[PDB]
């Protein structure tokens, strides 16, 4: 037997990192989860017990702390492109790091229409992630995402005209419930060193923010055809308001609502276009995925 | 033996309504999940098998949907109301009703700055339940509640002079991280029915804004003591601008953020006022509650 | 304002703790998920920022710690009230403690049909519980229980002769599907204190065995006619078996599996006599309660 | 902007299936959670908003029921297969289907040392998973996998002469405490089509036993020297076993297990050789992984 391929690392590596100005007083918080793996020439800790190769999990702790204390944390880009091109330089055996980064929500509480300068409020549970694979002689190459925004539009949503045989039993509709987890990822094309990341870094914040604007303004636009069809259109805007993009990627649980015939209690109407009570339903549920990329 | 206490329904009821204005074309989701439980002369059920005396569990689902289909779902101890009243007013065996209802958010989306008529945003999984007992004979008892609002400050708040005892290791400390998440329920005043219940509708929504705005205000404006002294400032201002409200509780855990000592690394210094990166801790947690209620 | 109620404490500790035979080599792991909370002259910590009074939430913690390495950590209705003791005893102003205990399951490991020494398996997410309420002149109160036992039997189900109403849709059935997760909680007659909990330390493992036993022999016997009638028949045997009992809590979600009809597809049979494949139902569930005590 | 890769399909379908042998009585369930998703000639649904191509997802739903109605649902690799070629051969413009399924334990009781005919017990949330890819032209490539298998041991695990320098706090140590929850896969060697599947039937339980056996054996009896050590060890075993896998895949987190330094209070002694109370910790955790494959 041979090790053909090995990892290792630590994660849920939490962090909080605090900013204050001394000036205006004013204080940014900043939260992560994190996880490192490493690979490189470490076949023999796995084969012959030799530890000796081993930067230890605990150690890789520590280093996270210490690169936070010394570096900005944000854009989630630019920290995981130091953290992960830390460890190629410092370890000769080690020649790919993995880097993954998920940012927690704080946002800046508003008191009686003023910002408050240190009390935040979790709103929502959407993320804001990175990926960062930074390997020896082969560049940086970084996954932007946005994950658990979740969204619902109550009409202007159409399914029709799909294939029907004698599996089919669902009907044909012109009027429905959209509802879905919105996961899309932006692919940036490969950077050659930490130099490159750093003369990019105001594109980061700015192509996040592009991408979720264009998320939810195409959603509630769109009289959508089907999921298919609204996804696509959102992953062309993206690809075209941001050249150093190479792919996008949707991917969308389709979160079905089912009507309630209430017929049979004293002929209640509450089907088509009498519809006003519905069962959300847990699951199954619909799951649509596309990547889209460049001509 | 003897049967002491009895009850049963259904739970984890789904349910969502739609409201569509015909002349301005807008649109407004309400979704919730209820559960409803009952009690009565239903001993024999249990002791002789006889199933007489049981409403089906799925009934009881089919009466929350037709309930909703009947009447306005907002706001929710409104709704509770009537679902709890019919159960004990159509049923001569049936005494009490106990129905729990937990309200989602969708939120109404803002495109360029304009509220758009049917599209919706999940902007955090903060709630807002009810808990409304119908009891025949003795009226409508009502607790409403938010929950799982998450907040953080990042200083101005303190903890100092606590007992020291051989039991204590934890340090006297003038400037902390505060965080936790807010469950908070009022209870309010016993109704006589249904008809007490609707002369007081407005009051209900209003009550809930103003416990919400109260409790941000209140943390992130106090100098905290402790949470105990934080939490009490909360408790007595709703109770000031609600006479309706016989009792206020509180209960918070105390998420805890440790400092990180960085010192063994090339004297890094990450104390105190140098405090820089922290440690969110997952737990245990500080689980701190106070019921505050009137002279 | 006036506080009403208050109780304050640490949730979430995570302890394990290892026994080791020097004699037989063989090692016994214990892992418990434990809560304080502490009731007493306390008031002046929320009310006027008096932290005097405050045994710090981290000190909880400590002695628990403490606690757990100078005493047995089973049962855990003894280790509860050992802990419970402690703080009424220690602190003056303090009059009551109430600990809940989680016990996690760590099986020894048969390896080649021996029991191994040192290693150990989770087989299942089945708890043990204990609440332990000690008040000071007033003894201890314990709660024991068992949760997260799931189970379901393919036949010998029945549910007929229920209500039939204008809200009723459910068919009656001589042969369904019956599955739910077990929550049972046997409530001890009050101790006066540690020595007596002491001497009745053996009846509280068996007492447990006997619970468990009983639940799973009585589901898998009884040709039910109701969920009702099945937890009965449960209660009545834990009662007969420990007279030390006072009463017995089922708690019993009803996890639905319904039918499929697929007579649409080639007339394909798949439902009563033919039933064969069905669906399981996230939610919504039936929710069944009773509590049964002595004549 | 184009199309570089697309799939969709349904996910979170619960499906339940009972075999009743009306010779003896015995009745044998099996619970599972299937995905399908599909991928072929669909670009234009993107695209151009043809759902022509589409076959909804209510459709492969309504498939896979009918699927499990007509054949074995065990063991799952031969499941998996089946569905999967039904989509590539049944629709011309669909050239790749995907199935996930992960099978939940339903354990048969055993009632008075006997086991019941009729009656089940979730024994752990342990899994039994499969991922079958069936591509047009390219055969059948299967992965099972077992999961959530958690696991402890008390003594007989080391870590030392890892690499030590100026990020290092890690103290080495020979004896430890050593704790992770499994997740093994298997990866068979390409089948050609279904009648290929047909013939290994055998061998898919046989192999799974076998994958369990070896895990847990090794992982009792192995004096370890790190996670990666035993790991490698355990692959090497199944490799040997199973001549029709091709390569074998851990990913092990390292839950770690503290121990607490009470030397402060009294003097007590509960590190190292006195190590008896220790703090599980929820988080961070090592990750470890490793692919083996065949010389
Ligand atoms: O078994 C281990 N492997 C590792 O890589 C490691 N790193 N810290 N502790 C560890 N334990
Ligand atoms: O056992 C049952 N008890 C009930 O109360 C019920 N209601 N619907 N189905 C049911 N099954
Ligand atoms: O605000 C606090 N209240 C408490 O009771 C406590 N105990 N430890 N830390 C604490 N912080
Ligand atoms: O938007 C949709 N896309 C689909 O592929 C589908 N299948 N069923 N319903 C559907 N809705
Ligand atoms: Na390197
Ligand atoms: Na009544
Ligand atoms: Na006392
Ligand atoms: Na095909």
């Amino acid at each position: 037997s041979a090790v053909k391929a090995a990892r290792y690392g630590k994660d849920n590596v939490r962090v909080y990192k605090v900013h204050k100005d001394e000036k205006t007083g004013v204080q940014t918080v900043y939260e992560m989860t994190v996880c490192v793996l490493l690979e490189g020439e470490i076949e023999t800790s796995y084969t012959k017990a030799d530890n000796s190769v081993i930067v230890a999990t605990d150690s890789i702790k520590n280093t996270i702390y210490i690169t936070a204390k010394q570096n900005p944390v944000t854009p989630p880009e630019l920290f995981g492109s130091i953290l992960g091109t830390h460890f190629i330089e410092k370890y000769n055996h080690i020649h790919a790091a993995h880097v993954n980064i998920v940012c927690h929500r704080w946002t800046r509480m508003d008191i009686d229409g003023k910002p408050h300068p240190h009390s935040f409020i979790r709103d929502s549970e959407e993320k804001r992630n990175v990926q960062v694979d930074v390997v020896e002689g082969k560049g940086i190459d970084i996954k932007s995402s946005l994950s658990g925004l979740t969204v619902l539009k109550s009409t202007n949503s159409q399914f029709w005209g799909f294939l029907r045989d004698e599996y089919t039993t669902l009907k044909e509709t012109w009027d429905r419930i959209l509802s879905t987890d919105v996961d899309a990822t932006w692919q940036w094309k490969n950077f050659s060193g930490l130099q490159e990341v750093r003369s990019h870094v105001p594109k980061f914040d700015a192509t996040w923010a592009t991408a979720r604007e264009v998320t939810l303004k195409t959603f509630a636009e769109d009289n959508s055809a089907s999921v298919q069809a609204t996804m696509y259109k959102m992953a062309e805007q993206i690809l075209a308001r941001q050249q150093l993009i190479e792919t996008v990627e949707y991917s969308l649980p389709n979160k079905h609502y089912f009507e309630i015939d209430l017929s049979w209690h004293k002929g209640l109407q509450n089907t088509g276009k009498n519809a006003e009570v519905f069962a959300p339903q847990s699951d199954p549920n619909g799951l649509i995925k596309c990547t889209v990329g460049r001509s």
